[PDB]
């Protein structure tokens, strides 16, 4: 089991790199023509699922307590985010934004995918919710 | 079933952050200890799969022409990276086991309750996808 759960994990990392080399591909341009960094699309990325303060930022992703509020100046400045601890949503532009991400994405994602048996992904999807679910918790603990 | 597969992807992309946001956590300790920072250790992760020259590290890291080289000058320094042709020392490799000890075990108790047979299916649902992702970054 000990070079089982290693093999695992060696290809999880594999495929996690595999996943952001090709968003990063992908997204180059809208980015680009948004003049924003991948750093700063993946902070709207965050954003598009709930409102979040410098606080939480930071807590997931890393340690950055300038640089977070650097680059989040940086989003207000664009006018890709907006306030209401701080209360730091996506404006109307941000959200123009993720709705051209996700759209580039769920794209090559469903030809990718056109010939998966739903009830098998379906399965697959629950344990790994399980499994993020015992990520998250155990991120809490310490 | 357009919202589906957006609801996939977002999982996805939930669960990924949720792993690199614990990767981070369980291993500051670990590269406090042997004087790295976390973007210096993914260099050492790399050249831990495979012998490396700035030129691949510098693509799939992405952005980063300098940046890279600069990481790089801090590890040929640590004595973790050895040389062009850049690979790991022995005390890299130290640093490489001590962390996939201090992975493998933490994911093995996340998942020792599962049957075999379902950790499978999960890998064979993942490997189809990262097959179909490589072939596809291959072509543009």
């Amino acid at each position: 089991m000990v070079r089982r759960i290693e093999d695992h994990i060696s290809f999880l990392e594999k495929f996690i790199n595999d996943v952001n080399t090709l968003t990063a591909k992908l997204l180059k341009d809208l980015q680009t023509e948004y003049g924003i960094s991948a750093e700063q699309s993946h902070v709207l990325n965050m954003l598009s699922i709930e409102a979040l303060t410098v606080g939480q930022i930071t807590e997931k992703q890393g340690v950055n307590k300038a640089a977070v509020s650097r680059r989040v100046k940086k989003l207000l400045n664009a006018e890709l985010v907006k306030l209401e601890l701080k209360i730091i949503k996506l404006s109307n532009k941000g959200k123009k934004y993720i709705k051209e991400r996700k759209a580039i994405m769920s794209h090559i994602a469903s030809d990718m995918t056109s010939d998966f048996d739903s009830k098998e992904i379906e399965k697959v999807r629950q344990v790994l919710e399980i499994i993020d679910y015992r990520i998250q918790s155990y991120t809490s603990k310490l």
